[PDB]
């Protein structure tokens, strides 16, 4: 059931992200305009295949997956990881990993906003996004 998460949304809030790109080794310049740069977050599904699309005036990137499959990911920030999503608890769970190393991103639905929860190491990022209609 991951109807509820799928449609067009808009970054409106960001608490931490600067921690959790330090925490990634993103380099200065990045996080600067990172710290500027508002996504959409456009998130559509095909039977079971999911569809999520990140655009902005900085970086871009889209990843389709089936629930509950790995998949090979090239993130926004060039890390080469091995992802899962899955539903737990109705929350959209993002593992991946790569090195040893593990980044989770958890979206889930509050009074109509998806909140994203970033986490690396200790940092814990929290990003809100409202629909756009
Ligand atoms: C879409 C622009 C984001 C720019 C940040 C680039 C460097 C850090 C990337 C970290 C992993 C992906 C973070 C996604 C954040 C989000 O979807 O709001």
């Amino acid at each position: 059931m991951v109807d509820a998460f799928l449609g067009t949304w808009k970054l409106v809030d960001s608490k931490n992200f600067d921690d959790f790109m330090k925490s990634l080794g993103v380099g200065f310049a990045t996080r600067q305009v990172a710290s500027m740069t508002k996504p959409t977050t456009i998130i559509e599904k095909n039977g079971d295949i999911l569809t999520l699309k990140t655009h902005s005036t900085f970086k871009n990137t889209e990843i389709s997956f089936k629930l509950g499959v790995e998949f090979d990911e090239t993130t926004a920030d060039d890390r080469k990881v091995k992802s899962i999503v899955t539903l737990d608890g109705g929350k959209l769970v993002h593992l991946q990993k790569w090195d040893g190393q593990e980044t989770t991103l958890v979206r889930e639905l509050i009074d109509g906003k998806l909140i994203l929860t970033l986490t690396h190491g200790t940092a814990v990022c929290t990003r809100t996004y409202e629909k756009e209609a």
